């Protein structure tokens, strides 16, 4: 059990710099303890400094903590009006541990105008901080584990609690996960079902697939709207300030009549508008290099026949292996300098661009040899004939004193691909997930009284790294990619992923549990850029599949561009469609819009008109001018 | 000038059940006499009984006008506070003329348990009232067309006082007609460039053409948005529901807690699922009858040498100008039998509905000419071969006792279309429009004291029919639709289109000014299903240009394929763009949000910790362990 630490701070002391060390540490601790936290001071590892910090005043916190919910309610982004006075907000609702955590966390770090004291590591004056970070508790890790391995389904009320511990953006990763794994189930009962009736390659299964990806989309943007209502973050517009921002002036803010400073969309824009040549280097880059490693493993399998192919067959893999990852760390390289200039002032938008400038470079290196295989190889048998004879000249100029063979297309090598994609991949991913990362850690590992195994405890914690939740994001929508673009030519894939799921709605957990520190509890209103991904990803599907559909069944053109043109339209279709039959139907914008009513709720001119100036006297004139008529 | 009459009631009486009229007029009276309305009666026609109603007393009327202030600012449609009390509301802002005459009518004409007395016709137990209208004004009529026939251009200051006199929908469609003309000049203006440097059928004009319609539709949505926000109506949702509704149980509204019907939308949607079957019966209808007519054109133009063929040349159209009406009548009254048993619950989607099941025909009759001249008639020649060979037969048979010619197709037949279709049927429009119902009523008119010239003049008032708005919206969006399809087969159609649009935003205001009587006022928020018919037209334009560009410059399918798949993409591609770059720059949402925002701001544990209880001890500590690693 935690010794009532709340929060804990490295500050690693470097041998040098002995004075500016110590100077670092005696501003840091006034620092803290005018703030109103108390502070400890512990050993390190072999010289760091340790030190633990957590709130003094129950009263003061709660009071901080009312404000804070007021400001939140007052901003916007809750619907739920506090208690006048703090008498049983508190109890109504009990401060949550992911609620208390940040707010200590936003006191520890921000400017001293407003905050307590810019801790941050990246100001330039606040040195020899590595990192602070949070405790975890070992009973609730092992009870969640073990409750959550021997369940089939999973109810709400379980992601609840993790938003609850863990923050906002772990659980709604973990709802979009177990909705992806609900939502595969239909995907995989009707490829069974074609490929135990049907053949390869049907176009039933293409727009059945399109339909189902759309309206998986479409239901979990109605699922996510109505959850990011119900936890009560809506528009989480009000975060600070990145503290590397260029403004030319400073302007009054429309909204709260306060003095913001203000960037001009414009230039945003028009700096925006340079990522196409980006795209276009990035895009030239991985495919001469992938399409050349492909073009070199077909002509070492399949036209050769000297003895020891088999020690010569896995020089393109570890040729991809030593290559693509300088390249990929060059183009980011490139991509993070030119994100640098774009001035962003929100954290979170800095952090989507990033995504969106990596996302380019992780799908090709997914869908690159599958394209070129899929799209290359099978359909035209020939356009590969120079390069092959390229290769095979080189050979004569790597011989220096060879037999070879007819070229025949093989059918089968979509098929093997695809199956390695869908079981060899996942199984070393996992594999390479879990097991490995622990071993090593255990094995590095190895090479006063009634605290020391707390220390020791806090010590393993703090050797640790900290986890991330964009690379489960990133595996998740590229997985997502393969079931909606390539399904078509294998349709026993979406089976074996949804195992695969199930496995991982687990094994994720486990990796938050023992292989990394508890991350610092964020707040955010929607999965973030990946939207646009999955849209994206799914439209491309929608024209690839018929693609493949026609060119792997003399290969018209006109029948090609008349698949592709009825595909895409039929899909636009669909999409309208569902659409609005969804928009027709969401509990949390009732609920919003009901609070918000209450809220409101709270709180000849003159003679004309003299002829017949009565009742009885009109009836009279009225029955006597009929009468007269 | 008017004697201070608010409201004329026509209440024709019919020379048979008198008794039965007696007591329907003593009732009305009655009714109107309870309500708190100042009410006279004067003589018809012949039979009728006219009959003026005016508010009383000033004083409860005001309050009426603050308690509906009060209501639509707590219902949201509107984002200013009123004032607690009545000494500033209607002081600051002063009781306009279309407000207090939408009240007045409110008040003659709902249901008495809250309103006054259902007058309404449709009741069943209130006939012969014909009609309810109010009076004109000439003084400001003469000086509306002074002085909008003297301007080259209107500023929104016009537009306002429209607004505040007329009401709201003849204000937001003198405003879309505004935006329609000052965007029409770009179009003119580079198609009058490319008809004099390039040539027809230029590819550059069809894409641009594109860009220039979706721009366009993005910035009206844009400047609606806007003007509904200014005007304060927003979701005008709070209309009183149709007397002909049926419900099959009332529950809780989920907004205001207040007991309303409920019909369960899957139902509608399930009725509404038909239309499909209806359009495809209409579209078969008109193309049978239109390519028949086109082509005996075709027959007696073309192929013919006889003499008298002047004579015989004007058969398709009076063949056309009688079958269709009957045609087109039919269908309407299907479309309203459909629609009456879809059980609409406002008035205004019943209206929208009625709207879109008309487009379609209007869509057709105003496109299959063009369709089937450019489509059918330029590409390929021998198609209608054997058709032409059918028509010849019949002429046999009809001869019962003839020189043909070779059939050579005529590459100026689009051409001629064009034109007619842009002067000459602009022309006879416009007359139609304006010079002959003039001239007829007034021919149909010439076959007690200081108040005569008052009667007579209201009589004539009386006599005239009711102005409608719809006839309008369909005559521009019919226009706009010609402007993005075929515009690209005659550059300079265009250019024509915005001198009559000038016209016409002049000869419009006539047509409510002498040839009508004034309509009722209501509140509208958008222009109505007209987006959804924009954006049908602009999106099947983008094909369709492409398509003529292609097959009207041996007519390979491929390059037709292709040229159709670059044009829809491009044009997907600059709709993206746009939309991005206008939703990266709105004032109104700014307003409202700030309004918003000032109504929300008006209101081993124990002893652990102990160690070192203090803030020199614990710099004193740190430092001794600094020292001793
Ligand atoms: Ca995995
Ligand atoms: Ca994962
Ligand atoms: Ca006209
Ligand atoms: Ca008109």
């Amino acid at each position: 059990s935690n010794f009532g630490v709340d929060f804990v701070i490295h500050y690693k002391v470097p041998a040098a710099e002995r004075d500016e060390a110590e100077a670092g540490f005696v501003q840091l601790i006034r620092a803290l303890t005018t703030v109103g936290l108390a502070t400890e001071v512990r050993h390190g590892e072999n010289e760091s400094l340790l030190v633990f910090v957590k709130v003094a005043s129950p009263d003061l916190f709660a009071k901080q903590v009312y404000r804070a919910r007021l400001g939140d309610w007052l901003h916007g982004v809750r619907v739920s009006a506090p208690h006048n006075d703090i008498a049983q907000a508190l109890q109504d609702e009990p401060v949550v541990e992911a609620e208390r955590l940040r707010l200590i966390y936003l006191m520890i770090t921000k400017p001293h105008n407003e905050g307590g004291a810019g801790v941050t590591p990246t100001n330039a004056k606040w040195k020899h901080v590595e990192s602070i970070f949070p405790l975890h508790s070992h009973s609730f890790n092992k009870e969640w584990i073990k409750k959550w391995s021997s369940k089939y389904t999973l109810e709400q009320t379980d992601i609840d609690n993790i938003r609850d511990k863990f923050g906002e953006s772990v659980a709604f990763y973990f709802a979009f996960l177990r909705s992806y794994f609900r939502f595969l189930v239909i995907p995989s009962a009707f490829g069974f079902g074609a490929w135990l009736l049907l053949g390869q390659f049907s176009y039933l299964y293409a727009l059945l697939c399109g339909l189902w990806s759309v309206v998986f989309f479409e239901y979990w943007k109605k699922q996510e709207v109505d959850l990011a209502v119900q936890w009560g973050v809506r528009g989480v517009s009000i975060q600070q300030s990145r503290p590397e921002f260029e403004w030319e002036h400073e302007a009054e803010d429309p909204i709260t009549g306060e003095p913001v400073k203000v960037y001009p969309p414009m230039k945003r824009v028009k700096t925006q508008l340079l990522q196409i040549p980006f795209a276009l280097a990035c895009v030239v880059a991985l495919g001469a290099l992938i399409v050349t490693c492909n073009s070199l493993e077909v002509f070492i399998n399949e036209v050769y026949s000297g003895p020891g192919k088999q020690y010569l067959g896995f020089l393109p893999t570890i040729f991809l292996v030593i290559g693509t990852p300088t390249i990929s760390g060059v183009l980011m390289g490139a991509a993070e300098k030119l994100n640098a200039m774009e001035n962003y002032a929100t954290v979170d938008a800095h952090d989507a661009a990033l995504i969106q400038k990596q996302f380019v470079l992780n799908f090709m290196t997914s869908y690159m040899a599958l394209f070129f295989t899929a799209f290359v190889y099978i359909p035209f048998g020939h356009i590969l004939h120079p390069f092959l004879n390229f290769w095979r000249a080189t050979a004569q100029t790597l011989t220096f004193s060879l037999p070879t063979r007819e070229f025949q297309i093989n059918p089968a090598r979509i098929s093997n691909q695809m199956f390695y994609f869908t079981v060899t991949a996942q199984i070393v991913n996992f594999a390479t997930e879990v097991v490995v990362p622990y071993i090593k850690q255990q094995a590095f590992q190895k090479a006063h009284e009634e605290e020391a195994e707390f220390l020791q405890r806090v010590r393993e914690e703090c050797t640790l790294e900290e986890y991330d939740v964009s690379g489960d994001y990133r595996e998740m929508v590229m997985q997502f990619g393969y079931v909606a673009m390539f399904s078509v030519a294998w349709p026993l894939a979406a089976c074996c992923f949804l195992v695969n799921n199930w496995v991982e709605l687990r094994s994720d957990a486990l990796k938050i549990a023992i292989s990394s520190r508890r991350p610092i509890p964020w707040r955010t209103d929607s999965i973030g850029p990946w939207l646009t991904a999955l849209s994206f990803l799914s439209w491309l599907g929608s024209i690839t599949s018929s693609a493949i559909v026609y060119l792997c069944s003399p290969l018209k053109a006109w029948g090609l561009l008349l698949s592709i043109l009825f595909a895409e339209h039929f899909y636009l279709v669909v999409q309208l469609a569902v659409r609005f039959v969804l928009s027709k139907l969401s509990p949390g914008l009732q609920k919003e819009r009901k609070e918000r009513f209450q809220t409101k709720k709270r709180l000849p001119e003159e003679m004309f008109w003299q002829r017949q100036r009565g009742m009885q006297e009109t009836i009279e004139i009225g029955r006597r001018m009929i009468e007269q008529q």
